């Protein structure tokens, strides 16, 4: 039967909806917060949620997810702490699907297959890994597909066609459509994809506007998903948790408000 | 019994200089020409190199490095390759020490024990893990034990003493810093707990930011991306890229003089 993804689409197909997914760093600010933060954008009409795990890349600091990533570790955030996290979500929300954005560094740590399991138990859907490509991808989805977890992998502009034919054989739930930005790029990609019979397209970068959730549907991606832009809310509000989630909520609204019509 | 960047320190001591070391990736723009650079480097008078392998990360921030990744990988380099491109290096230059600057993901896809032991076969000094703290980097120590590999830890100036007892102890070759030329400082208790020396590595991309690295205090300058730079906006001309390579790689160690 159906994945959560699969059924998610059908159902905002059916309503004439894309789909809105925000991303957040798992305990950023800090667990509890992170906690609030979670039901506060599925509340607030989140379609998904994507998540990250942090861990500490100095060479790479000065983006807002790195931001993130250090006010998390400052919390001592941990994987352990982000599994339990996640299981309290997925417990308090049966339905929403829950991807997860990890480098691999984390999933090497103590296992693939270890990271896949703890997945499972935490009722995880997709797990997208960041920085290893399709063709060397083996031994993660394995893993995923043991513990029944859908892999996300990112199509550049640029993606060959052994990368989309890896795509389409390997992944489920959602193609990340990378785009660093006239329309055709795009539109040419989208109509391959769909050649390819790879999963629906979120477009997945630099989307910090309503009037770019909307452009992506118009386009014909399946939704859109925003990075670092929800993380930035928490970023300029730290000092104030209250006003974190209201922003918080503000902001998912008029994404998702964006995906209708 | 000493290590390259022992044998370095002792001759820069001696000659009253500090060391710069350039940061390229292996395989950027493509093998040959990476070859070129690296040895371009060392004779323009690099006290050492630090050297990436390529990998993709596409939703990083941070055009020079990325720009590199992909130049080097649409060229076809792998790990198999860039082995064997230090171990050239290595040969023509027996010398020179060779650090390695990576990223977890390659060392674990293989095998920690075999990414380690090629280091030691290729002729590799160090390894910098970047993205793993001292308080996890066990296996990797262990690994660059066995094979007698130096490992190279970040000291980041956030950081306060038991992460910097445990990089003065476990590291080995230099200690690698992000701080800017506080500083006086950060210098102070890791020459007070025995670490390696200190190289400066964050933004240095002028001579001007060299010499002040060695007044702060620090025994070295590392330049980061700015070699990098030079490469991907001498893109057309390999010959002018490895003569702008020479002048600037001239130009920094010059900088370098106590």
């Amino acid at each position: 039967a159906m994945n959560r993804y699969q059924a998610l689409f059908q159902r905002l197909s059916a309503a004439q909806q894309g789909a809105f997914v925000p991303f957040v760093t798992i305990g950023d600010p800090n667990p509890e917060q992170s906690l609030a933060i979670m039901q506060t954008l599925i509340d607030a009409g989140a379609d998904a949620l994507e998540l990250g795990m942090p861990f500490s890349d100095p060479l790479a600091d000065g983006p807002t997810i790195q931001g993130a990533n250090l006010r998390a570790l400052a919390a001592k955030t941990t994987p352990d702490i982000c599994f339990e996290l996640i299981a309290q979500i997925r417990a308090r929300n049966p339905e929403t699907p829950i991807g997860l954005l990890m480098y691999a560094n984390l999933v090497y740590a103590r296992g693939i297959d270890d990271f896949y399991q703890r997945c499972q138990k935490a009722g995880v859907d997709s797990v997208l890994i960041a920085d290893v490509p399709t063709n060397e991808s083996q031994p993660f989805v394995a893993a995923a597909e043991k513990f029944g977890i859908q892999p996300i992998f990112i199509a550049p502009p640029t993606a060959s066609d052994e990368t989309l034919r890896a795509v389409a054989q390997l992944g489920k739930g959602y193609t990340y459509l990378l785009s660093r930005a006239a329309n055709m790029p795009v539109h040419a990609l989208l109509e391959r994809l769909q050649q390819f019979d790879a999963p629906p397209a979120l477009l997945g970068f630099g989307i910090s506007e309503p009037a770019q959730v909307k452009q992506a549907i118009e386009a014909g991606a399946a939704g859109a998903i925003s990075g670092s832009a929800v993380v930035k809310i928490i970023e300029t509000h730290l000092d104030n948790p209250a006003k974190q989630l209201t922003e918080l909520a503000n902001f998912t609204q008029a994404m998702k408000k964006a995906t209708k019509i």
